[PDB]
């Protein structure tokens, strides 16, 4: 299924999607995506919308 990441960093902001079999797999692309762009913050997830949010 399609999972989405709401990114709210200091220098980078936006939204990205990915295809994953479950939430766990989607978190571990999205929580590499954060690392990739030097984004370190607090995380939330919404199973109903399959949406991750990372905020710096």
């Amino acid at each position: 299924d399609t999972y989405k990441l709401i990114l709210n960093g200091k220098t980078l902001k936006g939204e990205t999607t990915t295809e994953a079999v479950d939430a766990a797999t989607a978190e571990k692309v999205f929580k590499q995506y954060a690392a990739d762009n030097g984004v370190d913050g607090e995380w939330t997830y919404d199973d109903a919308t399959k949406t991750f949010t990372v905020t710096e």
